[PDB]
C-alpha cells in the first residue's frame, strides 16, 4: 500500500507528464524498444519501424502511446482503487496481446527512466520511490488478475 505523500508525489509528476503526454508516450515506447528489442515482437503494426527517427514520425505510435499513458493515469490517479479500470486491460494483455509481467517490469523501468530525464526537479528519490511503488502495485494486481483468467505470464 502508498502512503498518501507517495500518490500525491506520484500524481505530482504525473501533471508534468500530462503537458505533452503524446512526447512522454513516444519517449517510454521507444527506450521500451531499445532497452529490450523483444517487446516490439509483440506489435505487428509497429515491428517493420526500424530507426529512432521512424518511430518518432509514425502518427500512429504516438497516438497509441497516448492511449498506453491515458489507460495508466486513470489507474494511477485512482490511488490503488482501480478494478474497474485495471480488468479490461488485465483481460486484453492476458488472453489477447499475451505480454508477461516482465515486459511490464521493462515498461515500468522505461516509464521511471523517462521521467528521470525530463523531471529530475520533480523525481527524486522519494518522487521515485513512490512512482516504483505505484508501478509494483499495479505489477502484483494485474498479475493476480492474469491468473483469474487462466494466464501464467
Ligand atoms: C503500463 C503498461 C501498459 C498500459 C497501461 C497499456 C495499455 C494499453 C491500452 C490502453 C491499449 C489499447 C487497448 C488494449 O488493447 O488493451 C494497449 C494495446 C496494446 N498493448 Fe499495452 N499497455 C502496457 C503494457 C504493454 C507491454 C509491456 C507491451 C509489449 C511488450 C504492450 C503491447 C500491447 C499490444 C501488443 C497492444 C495492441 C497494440 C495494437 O496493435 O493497437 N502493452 N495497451
Ligand atoms: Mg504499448
Amino acid at each position: 500500500v502508498l502512503s498518501e505523500g507517495e500518490w500525491q508525489l506520484v500524481l505530482h509528476v504525473w501533471a508534468k507528464v500530462e503537458a505533452d503526454v503524446a512526447g512522454h508516450g513516444q519517449d517510454i515506447e521507444i527506450r521500451l524498444f531499445k532497452s529490450h528489442p523483444e517487446t516490439l515482437e509483440k506489435f505487428d503494426r509497429f515491428k517493420h519501424l526500424k530507426t529512432e527517427a521512424e518511430m518518432k514520425a509514425s502518427e500512429d505510435l504516438k497516438k497509441h502511446g497516448v492511449t498506453v499513458l491515458t489507460a495508466l493515469g486513470a489507474i494511477l490517479k485512482k490511488k490503488g482503487h482501480h478494478e474497474a479500470e485495471l480488468k479490461p486491460l488485465a483481460q486484453s494483455h492476458a488472453t489477447k496481446h499475451k505480454i508477461p509481467i516482465k515486459y511490464l517490469e521493462f515498461i515500468s523501468e522505461a516509464i521511471i527512466h523517462v521521467l528521470h530525464s525530463r523531471h529530475p526537479g520533480d523525481f527524486g528519490a522519494d518522487a521515485q520511490g513512490a512512482m516504483n511503488k505505484a508501478l509494483e502495485l499495479f505489477r502484483k494486481d494485474i498479475a493476480a488478475k492474469y491468473k483469474e483468467l487462466g494466464y501464467q505470464g
